[PDB]
């Protein structure tokens, strides 16, 4: 009995890590193949047939999606679900009728397979997501594979500086007229995921009645190896494969990463970048910043910063 986690285009990521948000869909095999012409007492067939399959406390809302012999039956109402509180908690799927269970499937060799689909409990930010099965033929009990997948959780951080690679100013003092640099420090995405990036985005509500935004620049913070061996130096200019928006009467600042870029970078390579925001001071008082990330539609907030004028 085996189980295999998968991702959107349908491949295996046993061992990767994902994102909170992440639907784990699951396939999980009844082996029936290793019983092709078998010859079972009567009272072996009554003992009949079970499946289990018990994960761990990080996932939460089972959706069986479908369950189908090789040959294509849809067999799920010759089966009984149980949710049961293999000694804790775990689910089950026992034939109703043996007999005939094992006279169409067992007896021919045709493997039923299980599609499960959860998601992850908010409260289970990080370590490892588990998966496993088991099958009882006959009234023997055989335990199968665990799939594992580590939960990371995303995180952000803000900074105000003088200028870019210069110090930090937070809490400090600005003259009226002088510029200011918010850095915004993006995550690093990091290799042997089980994903693709769609989505790495940071808005930033700036103070528009104090701050005037001038200009920014995007800059890699790691090595980044595209899919087809191009190395992008860390320190290079990312500018080309953003898009920045400002609009001037609400404060909001975007720049995002295009969808075609992000699509080429490699699942065994980090992924990070910094943006420098360069502001120019136009108004005494007391100005806050903060700023929300988002990759592939997860979101965090940045810590606020201050300064004074």
């Amino acid at each position: 009995p085996t189980k295999k986690v998968l991702d959107e285009n349908g491949q295996s990521i046993n061992g990767k890590s994902v994102l909170p948000n992440a639907t784990l869909d699951y396939v999980a095999k009844q082996n029936f193949s290793q019983y092709k012409g078998i010859k079972a007492s009567a009272e072996a067939i009554a003992k009949g047939f079970a499946f289990v399959d018990q994960p761990n406390e990080a996932l939460a809302e089972l959706t069986v999606k479908s369950i189908k012999a090789s040959n294509g039956d849809d067999v799920s109402s010759l089966l009984e679900m149980r949710h049961v509180l293999p000694v804790g908690e775990f689910y089950m799927w026992t034939a109703k009728d043996p007999q005939a269970f094992y006279k169409a499937y067992v007896q021919k060799g045709l493997d039923i397979t299980y599609n499960l689909s959860f998601k992850v409990k908010k409260e289970f930010t990080k370590g490892q997501i588990k998966n496993g099965v088991a099958q009882i033929d006959f009234g023997n009990g055989y335990t199968g594979n665990i799939v594992v997948n580590d939960l990371t959780t995303p995180e952000v951080h803000k900074d105000v500086l003088d200028k870019e690679d210069g110090k930090s100013i937070n809490n400090g003092t600005v003259k009226l007229g002088d510029e200011v640099t918010y850095k915004l420090e993006g995550w690093v995405v990091p290799a042997n995921r089980g994903y693709d990036l769609f989505e790495y985005k940071f808005v930033d509500h700036l103070q528009h009645t104090h701050d005037l935004y001038l200009k920014d620049k995007v800059v890699a913070k790691v090595a980044i190896t595209l899919k087809d061996g191009t190395v992008i130096p860390k320190g290079t200019n990312l500018v080309q494969y953003t898009e920045t928006v400002y609009n001037k009467e609400t404060g909001r600042y975007e720049l995002a990463f295009k969808a075609d870029f992000l699509a080429q970078v490699s699942r065994s390579s980090a992924f990070g970048a910094d943006d420098f925001i360069v502001v120019k001071r136009i108004k005494a008082g007391d100005v806050y910043n903060t700023a929300d990330f988002f990759v592939n539609g997860n979101k965090v907030k940045t810590e606020t910063v201050v300064t004074h004028t």
